[PDB]
């Protein structure tokens, strides 16, 4: 589990969005596994605006933050998980590391701020849904 809290936006994995998220929906995209809802209180996170390929992510199933190198966001085939069938996911970055389903929502961060959230795992990789292209998260 986990979210990004930037201004009055909550960014969550679409597959973990709650009824309150859907009832307060700003934007969602199944192909990216992202959903954005509105918040009362302003959030503590800053979104990265950059093309970094190194950062640190939180792994809840290890209670650990790991430094990783990761691929640039792209359209990738993802094998079946507990929460999605085998399918193509867009805006996905991969790193070598540990990721189980419950790790979804952990933040990947670089020197510029939050890059994305854990969205995929299995076969010794961790996949992250990028948010750095969502420039509208920083305004209105
Ligand atoms: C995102 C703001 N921010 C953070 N934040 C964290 C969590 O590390 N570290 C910074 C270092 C220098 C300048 C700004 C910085
Ligand atoms: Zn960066």
């Amino acid at each position: 589990s986990g979210a990004i809290y930037v201004g009055n936006y909550r960014v969550v994995n679409r597959h973990l969005a709650t009824h309150n998220d859907w009832a307060n929906l700003v934007w969602e995209d199944s192909s990216r596994d992202l959903l954005v809802s509105s918040t009362t209180a302003q959030g503590c996170d800053t979104i990265a605006r950059c093309d970094c390929q190194t950062g640190v992510y939180y792994c809840s199933s290890r209670r650990k933050h790991y430094p990783v190198s990761f691929s640039k966001p792209s359209l990738i085939f993802v094998e079946a998980s507990e929460y999605y069938p085998a399918r193509y996911q867009s805006h996905l970055m991969l790193a070598v590391g540990h990721s189980e389903p419950g790790d979804c929502g952990g933040i990947l961060r670089c020197q510029h701020g939050v890059v994305g959230i854990v969205s995929t795992g299995g076969n010794g990789l961790v996949g992250f849904a990028d948010v750095r292209d969502l420039l509208w998260l920083d305004e209105e």
